[PDB]
DNA sequence: CGGCCTACG
DNA sequence: CGTA
DNA sequence: GCCG
């Protein structure tokens, strides 16, 4: 008895199956390369299926029935317990085109088609970018200016460290706002590629005009490396390091009070846990679910929620906490 | 056959 | 397109 | 790739 989506199981962070999740992955993320955002799906969905599994899986016997294993994703599993390896994912992990294209689509501004153009175009390392500076945006441009400070790991101590400064600049800007911390720190990951806030204020309405002038705040503080009437902000940070600094992915989302619950719930992922709850909802319960809200198409009325615990009673479901929502 | 999350910058 |  |  595994439920079919993601969003109907708990997933803890640690799970017992790394290494056939890890292999389903490279294959969805391949599949993502070469424009098949369907097999992305699955391969994901098959994956995530193994970290709710209670214990190692030993024997091609224990898929028997679980969701999302056909032909494909069973022999996958095969190959790596008969076998240690699976050829398929080894072929992919070894190719040029599968290499290059995560280096590119890592990048801050790139996402698989620009990559794709890029590699169709000959172009294989980040010093072949840097040498045509006017084919970048400047998202692109910030993105490969810091790529070594935004490849290292944001650690428990920059998050404390950005939330103090964030809090300082919003308590300035707006008396009696809050942040959150939000994204997979508030799942229970220890590090992270970025942090991610979501702002708000008790008094709906308050927050309006709130993200420019807690940027402008931020700047004037020398902590803004990049930047872009606004509800996100996807920052580049100048942390203060001892003796230096380094530069920090942050995410600033403002939203209304009345929105803040399902901000709150769709900023904490994972992202595949969030796609298969919008799936749920409009699939399974009729209800359009968004970062804003939970919309009845037929009453034509938005859901009132107090609490992520409220959105999922709407929608039928156990409610998970952050730390199982890690499909 | 046809879907696959649904927004903002 | 990119971001989440 | 898997499924309704
Ligand atoms: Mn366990
Ligand atoms: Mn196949
Ligand atoms: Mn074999
Ligand atoms: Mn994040
Ligand atoms: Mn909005
Ligand atoms: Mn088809
Ligand atoms: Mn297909
Ligand atoms: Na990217």
């Amino acid at each position: 008895w595994m439920p079919a989506y993601a969003c109907q199981r708990p997933t803890p962070l640690t799970h017992h199956n790394t290494g056939l999740s890890e292999a389903l992955e490279i294959l969805a993320e391949a599949a993502g390369f070469e424009g098949s955002e369907g097999r992305l799906l699955t391969f994901c969905r098959a994956a995530s299926v193994l970290k709710a599994l209670p214990s190692p899986v030993t024997t091609l016997s224990q898929l028997q029935g679980l969701p999302h294993f056909g032909e494909h994703s069973s022999r996958v599993v095969q190959e790596l317990l008969e076998h240690g390896v699976c050829e398929e994912v080894e072929r992919v992990r070894r190719s040029e085109r599968y290499q290059t294209m995560k280096l590119f689509t890592q990048i801050f501004g790139v996402g698989v088609k620009t990559a794709d153009r890029w590699y169709r175009e000959g172009l294989r390392t980040l010093d072949d970018l840097r040498e045509q500076p006017q084919k970048l945006t400047q998202q692109q441009k910030a993105g490969l200016q810091h790529h070594q400070d935004l490849s290292t790991p944001v650690l428990r101590s920059d998050v404390d460290a950005l939330q103090q400064v964030v809090e300082e600049a919003v308590g300035q800007a707006l008396p009696g706002a809050t942040v959150t911390l939000t994204g997979g720190f508030r799942r229970g990951k220890l590090q992270g590629h970025d942090v991610d806030f979501l702002i708000t204020h008790p008094k709906e309405g308050q927050e309006a005009g709130l993200l420019p002038r807690v940027m402008c705040r931020l700047q004037d503080q020398g902590l803004i490396l990049y930047h872009q009437a606004f509800e996100r902000s996807f920052c580049i940070f100048r942390l203060p390091q001892p003796g230096s600094w380094k530069a920090v992915r942050v995410d600033l989302v403002v939203a209304p009070v009345s929105q803040f619950p399902f901000a709150l719930l769709g900023w904490t992922g994972s992202k595949l846990f969030q796609r298969e709850l919008r799936r749920f909802s409009r699939k399974e319960k009729g209800l359009w679910l968004n970062s804003h809200g939970l919309f009845d198409p037929e009453q034509k009325t938005f859901f009132q929620a107090a609490s992520e615990e409220d959105i999922f009673r709407h929608l039928g479901l156990e409610y998970l906490p952050p730390e199982q929502r890690n499909a």
